[PDB]
């Protein structure tokens, strides 16, 4: 018993394997025309003592 399943252990492959796995994509989406400027306000408070 101890020989036979060392042998059907080899013709069926047990072994610390890992299922693959594949790759994935870039997401090179196009933009779109939603631009805002870049202004802003000037600051109003006073110098300190």
């Amino acid at each position: 018993r101890e020989v036979s399943s060392l042998k059907n252990k080899l013709r069926r492959g047990d072994l610390p394997f890992v299922v693959p796995r594949r790759m994935a994509r870039k997401g090179a989406g196009d933009g779109s025309d939603e631009e805002v400027d870049g202004k802003a306000d000037g600051a109003e408070a006073k110098p300190a003592e």
